[PDB]
């Protein structure tokens, strides 16, 4: 089992799983089951955008989705991720669909970490932005069915030529770079993650849903990881 | 009057007032009574660096100072400033000193601040480095002036290196920021800035800190020594 931290966009109310009766953000440690959740008036057909944002000195992990309409929810959690990360990780994107399914889009998405140890202003830092996806995205490692297609977007989950979503999908998107996420003597760890996704759907109960990620560095898609468990656990623990 | 938002490092235990009784770090709301402290034993002498860090989503204020030989001290405070805070506010350094004195010598100031919506993001960074006779995006107030050294001397030091008593200076971003707004999913900042806090006398005082006020605040008067240039009183 891959450790796994990750900011879940959960569009598909699985209440055997423990979510909530509605889709909503969640904070995942090392579990599908979030140490945190907040409802989220899923849009269908339009653009959102998600934020998360993490530093080291308040130990506090926090995401918000937003559509363009205005609407928009929050989740927020406390710990000290240094604490369950290994000092190097990867971090990506993941998605997936089940018997219900939805575009996983993603049309933009950018990372920014940050060392800042015992100095002048001199940090390690990491940052990168993508906002057009293209066909050989050599600092992308593409896992399970994500495409960087053509049109400028990351396709994290299968989908026809005919703009239709493909069930039982799973796929992500992880930065070709190991990132430096801490060490042992960093006063100021810090990152954040923007991304923009078009989670659409002809279906009532378009699922699953998409997150941001961080694992570790040879981290693939595990086993038994499709629907619900959003290409991220093995199983539901 | 001028509402303010401060991180301090408050070098002198003023317990006449409500201070812990050893040098410290604090997040002050509107009043020089932290809401929250840290330990902190300064190190006479030596360069050491301050980091703000807060964001609108999960509304907890950070700082943490630390020195080189690894040794540092961190306090959060979980705040809504966009509750307490205009829309529009100038960003500035602050310091004084009074009967017991040092050194309040700025290296380096950095800021960032970014408020995003549904990439519509309006944001402004800046950098110091190096400050110069002639910073015509700082607004200096009181006793602060840009040395010729290249840094920034928020309280008077004489022309041979050592620091005036009952001294208080400050330095604000000349740009008024916007710290938040309407549709802002998100209304961030972050300040790092590196101080030399130096002194001969066995307790130096009185101490340095990042503010955010209105756009229009000036040093509010008497606040000399242990009100480090930020409030009137000691409310
Ligand atoms: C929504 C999001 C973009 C994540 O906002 C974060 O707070 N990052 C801001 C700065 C924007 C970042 O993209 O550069 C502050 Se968080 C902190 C900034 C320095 C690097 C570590 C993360
Ligand atoms: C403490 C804090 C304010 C978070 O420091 C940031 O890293 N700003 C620095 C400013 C560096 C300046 O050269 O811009 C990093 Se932001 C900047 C963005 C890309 C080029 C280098 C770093
Ligand atoms: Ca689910
Ligand atoms: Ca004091
Ligand atoms: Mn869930
Ligand atoms: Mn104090």
């Amino acid at each position: 089992a891959d450790t796994i931290v990750a900011v879940e966009l959960d569009t598909y109310p699985n209440t055997d799983i423990g979510d909530p009766s509605y889709p909503h953000i969640g904070i995942d440690i090392k579990s599908v089951r979030s140490k945190k959740t907040a409802k989220w008036n899923m849009q269908n057909g339009k653009v959102g955008t998600a934020h998360i944002i993490y530093n080291s000195v308040g130990k506090r992990l926090s995401a918000v989705v937003s559509y363009p309409n205005g609407d928009s929810a929050t989740v927020s959690y406390d710990v000290d991720l240094d604490n369950v990360l290994p000092e190097w990780v990867r971090v990506g994107l993941s998605a997936s669909t089940g018997l219900y399914k939805e575009t996983n889009t993603i049309l933009s998405w950018s990372f920014t970490s940050k060392l800042k140890s015992n100095s002048t202003h001199e940090t390690n830092a990491l940052h990168f932005v993508f906002n057009q996806f293209s066909k050989d995205q050599k600092d992308l490692i593409l896992q399970g069915d994500a495409t960087t297609g053509t049109d400028g977007n990351l396709e994290l989950t299968r989908v026809s030529s005919n703009g239709s979503p493909q069930g039982n999908s799973v796929g992500r998107a992880l930065f070709y770079a190991p990132v430096h996420i801490w060490e042992s003597s960093a006063v100021v760890a810090s990152f954040d993650a923007t991304f923009t996704f078009l989670i659409k759907s002809s279906d009532s109960h378009p699922a699953d849903g998409i997150a941001f990620f961080i694992s570790n560095i040879d981290s693939s898609i595990p086993s038994g990881s499709t629907g619900r468990l959003l290409g991220l656990f093995p199983d539901a623990n």
